[PDB]
């Protein structure tokens, strides 16, 4: 037995407490535990049209990095849009990051930029079902905010998720503000002697989603990372709804890669 | 007794906000019922922090906005959670026509003799100074404590301390400080009579493991319609005793239908 340092950054929408499930079993089983909210997640104080700037968004995460003891290592864990987060710490810090794992996370290297990898992320996203967009940038100006809808949520997100967790969303997603793509090609910046210097493990974990799977194979492809694991039976939130199998698969990962 | 499709409003406690009643809100969802649960002032992911919003009527407003947009013939069934307790009071006198029965959950229940005063006052000794529970002095030292932040170990032993463990994780990521109202402030904004108020029929439960002395006490000074029990829950019964509270709750529906 080792004592680990778990570190749990959420997607679009969410906040640390998506994460309850997963930070309830890593505690009680001995190891260390932080769940971040991001600019305007959560409990952040930050409302969305505050934080216009991607280095915003990404701001309480790398505070926290910043803020990390000396001889320490940490388990970095990064979903979907959490991905983008996650890989801008590794630049930033690769000297404090164990391992870095992407569930089902956006993962951009040199051969598949972050431009790339969110314009197709939102589109999958933008205009589905009861979602909605804010236009305080100007009616005749690119949205300004994305709303999560109820729907969207219930048959898109936690379609294989408990109910409970779905009214547990519902009262709790946040607007996400539409960072531009410039913006965001500007921030999450990746060498090979840093970012590239990071363990790293891809977690595919979708079902009933071709396309998405797809898409996930495409960055698996263009940016390979050291290892490939895969969770069976998850919808769009893992952490929600195969929970036993995913602390399961980061004991697995945190304990091999020492 | 034939199923009538209502409408239930679940007000939380401090340091929470809608998010406490998830499973709550799931089971309602399902039955076939209307259920809207509310964040007050700098609760959960109601955008006013804590500091913006020193009176009362604002940390209440949430509550009395949706109260108003309610239209013109639809009553509610309404449920305070322990200080959601003096929210759904106040509610009870602006719009007494509107709510069927009132539901208080170890709630605050002052009345229109035992002043909001007093109940505040004991409500506070509880949670101040309790444990890892600290206090903190935004206006300076010359003035009181401005907000009061619930520590983890305060919520692990006192709160949640029969709930399961991944709702204590839960709450850990989610409460918010409560801004220090003055007794003077809630004294004005809970303007309590017997006409209005009075007229709302009320039922309060007891949370046997929750002060089991002070609830007691509440009920003499201000009696309900009924009082019920639900037996091993802590202080979030919500959390502890969820289908317990369900299965009550479309019970006192129609018994006061
Ligand atoms: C930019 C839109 C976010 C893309 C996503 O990755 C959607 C999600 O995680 O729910
Ligand atoms: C002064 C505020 C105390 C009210 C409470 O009793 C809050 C709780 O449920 O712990």
């Amino acid at each position: 037995f080792v004592k680990k340092h778990f570190v749990l950054v959420h997607t679009a929408f969410h906040g640390a407490w998506c994460w309850y499930k997963i930070v309830a079993l890593m505690r009680s089983s001995g190891h260390n535990v932080t769940a971040l909210d991001l600019g305007a997640s959560g409990i952040n104080p930050k409302q969305a049209l505050q934080i216009p700037n991607f280095s915003d968004y990404l701001s309480p995460l790398m505070e926290f990095m910043a803020s990390l003891p000396a001889n320490e290592k940490i388990i970095l864990v990064g979903h979907a849009l959490g991905g983008l987060a996650i890989s801008k710490a590794m630049e930033t810090f690769p000297e404090k990051i164990s391992v870095a794992v992407f569930l089902s996370g956006l993962m951009p290297g040199p051969n598949i930029d972050a431009t790339t990898v969110c314009t197709k992320a939102g589109s999958a996203v933008l205009g589905q079902l009861d979602n909605c967009v804010t236009y305080e940038n100007g009616p005749t100006n690119p949205p300004t905010t994305l709303i999560a809808g109820p729907k969207f949520l219930a048959t898109n997100v936690y379609h294989l998720s408990p109910i409970e967790d779905l009214a547990l969303a519902t009262a709790l997603v946040r607007p996400l503000y539409l960072y531009l793509a410039e913006d965001i090609s500007k921030e999450v910046v990746l060498s090979s002697k840093r970012y590239g210097s990071v363990k790293r493990v891809f977690i595919v974990a979708t079902e009933n989603d071709a396309l998405k799977k797809e898409f996930l194979k495409l960055m698996i492809e263009k940016n390979p990372p050291d290892e490939v694991k895969e969770i069976e039976g998850s919808d769009a939130v893992t952490m929600m709804s195969k929970p036993q199998q995913l602390f399961t698969t980061l004991l697995s990962i945190a304990n091999k890669y020492k």
